[PDB]
């Protein structure tokens, strides 16, 4: 065994840096860049698919860890949920042109995120 919950806290927390340059173009703070946001699209694909592997029935008492019991409840539809990500992403990459298609294709891969920590992750701090 090994600290899996730094491991995987990590790697969550490079994904929300890397959802940020997105959000700087959605909220017209940053110009259109189309290598950014391929670059970001590929890194939370590829992080999605490390992440399966990160989230063992003994890392649910650390104490620092916002990852819910009913992670090991419905484990099945928790990994999908990455995998959901990870696919979504890798079609945004085929799909983000320009400016337009961003603010058309976003939503897809973002809504993902929301949509586990609705159900996986504590509300807090
Ligand atoms: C999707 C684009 C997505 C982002 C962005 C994202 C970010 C994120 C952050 C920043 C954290 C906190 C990490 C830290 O402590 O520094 C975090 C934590 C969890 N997430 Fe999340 N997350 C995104 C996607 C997903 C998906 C698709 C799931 C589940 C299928 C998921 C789950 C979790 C869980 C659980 C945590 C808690 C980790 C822990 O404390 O052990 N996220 N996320």
């Amino acid at each position: 065994q090994t600290d899996v919950i730094a491991q995987r806290k990590a790697i969550l927390k490079q994904m929300g840096e890397a959802t940020k340059p997105i959000a700087a173009m959605l909220k017209g703070e940053a110009k259109f860049d189309q290598a950014v946001v391929q670059k970001s699209l590929a890194a939370i694909a590829d992080d999605s698919k490390k992440l399966p592997a990160l989230f063992p029935a003994d890392s649910k008492t650390g104490g620092d860890t916002a990852a819910l019991p009913k992670i090991w409840e419905d484990k099945a539809k928790f990994d999908d949920l990455f995998a959901k990500l990870a696919a979504a992403a890798t079609a945004a990459q085929g799909t983000i042109k320009d400016e337009a298609s961003l603010k058309a294709n976003i939503g897809g891969v973002l809504g993902n995120c929301k949509s586990c920590h609705d159900d996986f992750r504590a509300k807090k701090s």
